[PDB]
């Protein structure tokens, strides 16, 4: 699943900004 976090970690940003703005 090591896979699935490199990938998905960039991707998590994307969806971390989203996260701030809902704040």
């Amino acid at each position: 699943g090591v896979v699935d976090i490199l990938k998905g970690a960039a991707k998590d940003i994307a969806g971390h900004l989203a996260s701030k703005v809902m704040n």
